[PDB]
């Protein structure tokens, strides 16, 4: 097997490097957290990185790896921001042992050969507009667990319907990995952070607080009811300078179509200029 | 808690749970776990799947059985009587139900192979394939998977299976068990009117003469070959084609595959054979 050095950071390109150590360290007795990532990491993924390293007796793996195959049209793959110095000093910091970083070669040697076919869900909201988005999503973390095979599995609840998605794939496979969501990490006003943040402008930045403060609106005016609930939320992003709402929508929390009154998931993407920003929050129907 | 498990006995479990803890824990006292996919009504073919599977040092058997909807009588108390026979000690016989708790959700999408050869009447087949044997790997987690050459081009997509999703676990093929004339083994062959069996033998004929043809090269292996089916009466051939050992193009020389298809009345039947190019 390759070297390993505890309380250090290991950083490993080849599958077969990090599946063996990952395989060597489980026998060890350490139970092994896989935390997927594109890079350009911020704090809203070192909430994930810290819920892992929580975990008594878990090494932290991270992996860093930009999919071609969940983007879809034209330049979206050379326009994702790729900060790779950045993010390994940023795990050192939180005492991360393992960084997996593998060329798209060592992905996908045979190109797009046997793929994850998701179910309707990846049709809808985001996945109305980029058809093959989820599985190329489904395809790459089906892949990256196979090749860790982690104990649990960390996503952030800011992209919601990929959190779901992902308990589809780990559910309908037989997969051995819990999936474990992680709250949305928000600046000081309730932007859910990103890293297409950084494409806002101040005017736009400012504007943006609209997405959180229509969600929040919606949640507590929600002991009213449903119809309550999203015109609170639209009032807010209608009265908010320049940002143009593709969907507003309230459903069930495995993203089904809400029960009657019970607890469910509002979801919002909207764009400011070119950058299009997504956010969700839990909301209770006729509950204080 | 593990479920009950008696060494040197067969024993049943339907839930995937029971299987996939009792797998676990097994491999953790120095078992190497070996599982033999079937859908039951087994005959020797299968059983040759077993004996393969039986003689890796330190084996546990786990033979599945379960027919795939998403991929015809049942015998399940005499597919049981065969296996306590060979000393097997798994069998996993889930419920559509167990294995289909949410229907069918998220699938696997094999490869374009998938939709060549025996893809071509069955567009949806190999899907339905490759997500139950994905299924099934995950859940008993075997060392070794086995499968018959006797479904090649299934065999193929099992292999770019495992290569794609990055799979731990070794893909065993078994050589085609044959009856006394050479045709394969199959449920389907008691299904054969005396004269359909008696024609029938030409697919494995077919296929060994043009082994021994292709010493004199592709187009003398191929001809041979459709000479001996053109020689059969009620013989409706679905394809013959040669391809490399992966199923893509043959190349001018080196190692390929012969696989056939044909109809004998409403019975259709399969074989295939390793070729040498020269
Ligand atoms: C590799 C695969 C999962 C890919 N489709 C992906 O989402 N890559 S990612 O780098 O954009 O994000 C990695 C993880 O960080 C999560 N994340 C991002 N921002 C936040 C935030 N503000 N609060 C909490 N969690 C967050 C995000 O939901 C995802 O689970
Ligand atoms: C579950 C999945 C594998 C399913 N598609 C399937 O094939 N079920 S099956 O019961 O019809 O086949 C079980 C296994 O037995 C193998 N088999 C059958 N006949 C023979 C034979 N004559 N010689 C060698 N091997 C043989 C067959 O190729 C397969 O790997």
């Amino acid at each position: 097997i390759p070297a390993f050095h505890p309380g250090e950071l290991n950083v490993y390109s080849a599958p077969g490097d990090v599946a063996d150590v990952s395989r060597a360290l489980r026998l060890t007795g350490r139970r092994v957290m896989l935390v997927p990532t594109m890079g350009a990491l911020h704090e809203g993924h070192l909430a994930l990185v810290r819920a892992a390293k929580r975990v008594p007796g878990s090494v932290v793996v991270v992996s860093i790896f930009v999919n071609p195959m969940q983007f879809g049209a034209g330049g979206d793959l050379d326009a994702y921001p790729r900060t790779p110095d950045d993010d390994l000093a940023q795990l050192r910091a939180e005492g991360v042992e393992i960084a997996f970083t593998p060329t798209t070669a060592a992905m996908y040697p045979d190109g797009l050969r046997t793929t994850v076919q998701p179910g309707p869900l990846a049709a809808e909201l985001e996945g109305g507009p980029r058809p093959t988005h989820f599985a190329g999503v489904l395809t790459v973390v089906l892949k990256l667990l196979q090749i860790v095979r982690p104990d649990r599995v960390f996503f952030g609840e800011k992209d919601y319907q990929q959190l779901v998605l992902i308990r589809q794939l780990v559910a309908d496979f037989n997969l051995d990995v819990a999936v474990v969501g992680v709250p949305t990490v928000r600046e000081a006003d309730g932007l859910a952070m990103s890293s297409r943040n950084r494409y806002l402008d101040p005017a736009q930045r400012a504007a943006a607080v609209a997405l959180s403060a229509a969600l929040t609106a919606a949640a507590h005016a929600a002991t009213a009811g449903a119809q309550a609930a999203l015109d609170a939320a639209r009032a807010v992003l209608d009265a908010a300078p320049g940002v143009a709402v593709d969907y507003l929508e309230l459903r069930d929390i495995g993203l089904g179509p809400m029960p009657l009154n019970g607890s469910g998931r509002l979801l919002v993407a909207a764009r400011l200029g070119t950058t299009r920003l997504l956010d969700n929050i839990a909301i209770e129907i006729g509950t204080f």
